[PDB]
């Protein structure tokens, strides 16, 4: 059945946890293989578990990256929710700080069907020496 | 023209300002007339400038409404954004708080055309005396 504002709370804040850690085995574990990732949103969809890896594995791969929630996860009724988070990285050569929003909807086996990450370079914050 | 990162970083924070203070004209005209308005995502939506106005009617009705922006706003480079607030009302007889992620589609003249407010029961919070 599809998960409670609960449980969807949970999961969000999970998928945080792996994306901290680099764990990106777990994070392709939580989709379902044909979900769909929009990052940027606005960017045409990367589909299924193939595209998806290698679009963490590239996203995690080279600038040192670390996420946390900074916020409460929203949670409705139906399975969805969107919570806040700000991701380090190294962008342009420089340490830089990322301020983003996942919106994410759960199917009934509670994997992440459809992922929407909300930024562009308005959110960005390059940090100094 | 599809409005910039920057102006929808603009025009979501207004929109704020106007639900704080209660301006329901200003508010109804920030939308297009075939604009859809899910709150809160999972309930079927509110359809067009009348029932939105109604909605904002009401939902601005009876008890003190306030609303801020409690973090940046995340704006995407295709006419969408994201946002964290925090609404102050009266709920089942108390002073209550309400974290809430709003999320806006804008069309070429810079009205919204999509609106969908994540949150449930899990983000509200009674306030003490």
């Amino acid at each position: 059945n599809l998960p409670t504002a609960q449980e969807v709370q949970g999961l969000m804040a999970r998928y945080i946890e792996l994306v901290d850690v680099g764990d990106i085995e777990a994070i392709v574990q939580m989709y379902a293989d044909d979900a769909t990732v929009e990052n940027p949103f606005g960017q045409p969809p990367i589909h299924g578990r193939e595209q998806i890896a290698a679009f963490y594995r590239q996203g995690l791969g080279g600038g040192k990256v670390r996420a946390s929630l900074t916020g409460p996860v929203r949670a409705s009724h139906n399975g969805s929710g969107a919570m806040p988070c700000r991701v380090e990285m190294v962008w342009n050569g420089q340490p830089s700080a990322l301020d983003v929003i996942d919106v994410m909807r759960f199917d009934e086996h509670g994997r992440i069907q459809t992922m929407q990450a909300y930024w562009s370079e308005v959110n960005l914050s390059v940090r100094e020496p």
